[PDB]
């Protein structure tokens, strides 16, 4: 009665690592969350529905994320890695038996024997184990930005535009269905005005606002943070005033909810947040010999030497103890906002791969709040109804200082100058139409590849920002080439190496 709407919003993305290197940044991050995020949240959605408990929620898997999920290469490449793993575990077994290791050693055979019967029993085809999730009522499926762009700061709004499309029309491929809900990369917005580039040359005027390319695209609502809303200071101590419980509509027509800050605190909070509980999995010792983690995080501050042996079956049962804890939370919310909205929005992969036990933890929340009499678990599609109150938001994004300080800095004006000359270069391109087809697909596959807001997040990261420099370096190179001139087998290689969206549209650019 008059129950609170509580609406789960987990973020699942990796950018474009296919075909890029093994390790540390490369294939081997999408196996990790294959096996750690992706594969035991989908046997989270076939218990619930084997059940028929009723606790939906929303879950994005970017529009790059589902094409490298659903490549032949990636497939045979998760097969060999949890084969590899499975060995590691079971060579991990034969050093810890009669050790203090043990437990957790068989508990990484168990994991890895059964991580290999799933993904066989799936076909190897997560996309479709999430669209028969979606066709269950189980989850709401959104989509986002082709390759994550960073959307406020795109140099054009016909780039803008064929970043949006292109991930309605791999959501469409898919799912066979229409999204209505998308994530902004970075909860990133910009409302219409006056815009000037930070970097020549795109040209300076008046452009829509990122909620009406949305609207045209056949998107309903996405998600944007509280300060955008409640205005004051930035999450990334920020209190959770009225406005972040209410849906709100823009002039556009899109609707919007904002990031409830306690509940993005409790999970994420690096002092009192769930993941840094004594005994769970710690993630940053590894094993000297096989690369597995066998330890638990004992106390925040805890030197990785004097970490404690791993106890998995201690550590799963702390989960209900968590679950408890944070219904509690939302129930509270609950009391002071009578029949609001709650929306804790997420990285999926905090869920099962960084946090290990979140993935058991989210399970336990949705069965208990299947159950709660006070706040009830809804998709986006369902909180957005309802009354709205008329707004306007100002530009900002969810990142530390909720602004683009992350993204648009010293360090990334050489990465910004080189998306801006590629984005004009495209759009005349497409324009001209004297490039052969695909080479004209292919360079918008390298564009959208350079626009992924993964590389400048890294340039002010010390161990990361080599590797990301090179990643956007060789996509705008290779742009480049194609449009001034490669041979047909330098096209392929391309082709090969770089493979995402195969009905990729360059007339998008003609927007």
């Amino acid at each position: 009665s008059h129950m609170a709407r509580f609406a789960l919003v987990l973020h699942a993305h990796l950018p474009y690592v296919r075909a890029h290197g093994m390790w540390p940044f490369g294939e081997e991050t999408l196996y990790e969350a294959m096996a750690e995020t992706y594969l035991p949240l989908i046997r989270v959605l076939e218990r619930l529905r084997a059940e028929g408990v009723e606790a939906p929620f929303t879950l994005g898997i970017t529009p790059i994320l589902a094409e490298q999920l659903a490549d032949a290469r990636i497939k045979e490449g998760f097969w060999a890695y949890a084969k590899d793993r499975l060995e590691r575990a079971q060579g991990d077994y034969q050093r810890y038996r009669g050790t203090a290791l043990e437990a957790s050693a068989r508990h990484q055979v168990a994991f890895w024997e059964l991580t290999l019967d799933h993904f066989q029993r799936l076909s190897g085809d997560l996309v479709a184990a999430f669209r028969k999730a979606e066709e269950g009522g189980q989850v709401e499926l959104i989509t986002s930005n082709a390759t994550h762009g960073y959307s406020p700061l795109l140099g054009y709004d016909e780039a803008l535009w064929a970043q949006i499309k292109t991930g309605v029309s791999t959501y469409r491929r898919h799912f066979a269905k229409d999204p209505t809900g998308f994530w902004l990369p970075e909860m990133a917005y910009r409302p219409k005005g006056p815009w000037k580039p930070p970097v020549e040359g795109p040209p300076e005027g008046v452009r829509p606002g990122v909620d009406e390319l949305l609207m045209r695209a056949g998107i309903r609502y996405t998600f944007v943070d509280a300060h955008l809303v409640q205005g004051g200071e930035p999450l990334s101590p920020v209190e959770s005033q009225e406005a972040t419980y209410h849906v709100h509509e823009l002039e556009s027509g899109l609707r919007v909810l904002a990031r409830n800050p306690e509940t993005t605190l409790q999970v994420w909070s690096a002092d009192y947040g769930y993941p840094g509980e004594g005994l769970y999995r710690e993630f940053h010792r590894k094993d000297p010999l096989s690369g597995l983690h066998h330890w638990r995080v004992t106390h925040r501050k805890a030197d990785l030497a004097e970490k404690a042996p791993y106890d998995p079956e201690a550590a799963f049962a702390k989960t209900e103890e968590h679950a408890r804890h944070f219904v509690g939370l939302l129930e509270r919310l609950a009391g002071r906002h009578p029949e609001g909205v709650i929306l804790s929005p997420y990285d999926a992969e905090l869920f099962g791969h960084w946090w290990y036990e979140g993935v058991a933890w989210l399970e336990a929340v949705l069965r208990l709040l299947a159950q709660n009499p006070k706040v009830r678990p809804v998709t986006a599609r369902e909180a957005v109804q309802g009354p709205a109150v008329r707004t306007a938001l100002p530009e900002g994004s969810w990142g530390r200082g909720g602004d683009h300080r992350v993204w648009l800095n010293e360090k990334t004006l050489d990465y910004w100058e080189k998306v801006y000359r590629a984005e004009g270069a495209m759009r005349e391109a497409a324009r001209r139409g004297v490039l052969p087809e695909g080479v004209l697909r292919q360079a918008m596959r390298e564009l959208l590849l350079l626009e992924a807001s993964d590389w400048p997040f890294l340039m002010e990261t010390g161990q990361a920002e080599a590797y990301a420099r090179e990643r956007y370096e060789e996509h705008a190179r290779a742009f480049f080439h194609l449009l001034k001139g490669a041979s047909p087998e330098e096209l392929r290689a391309l082709e090969e190496r770089d493979n995402p969206f195969p009905e990729a549209d360059p007339r998008l650019y003609l927007f």
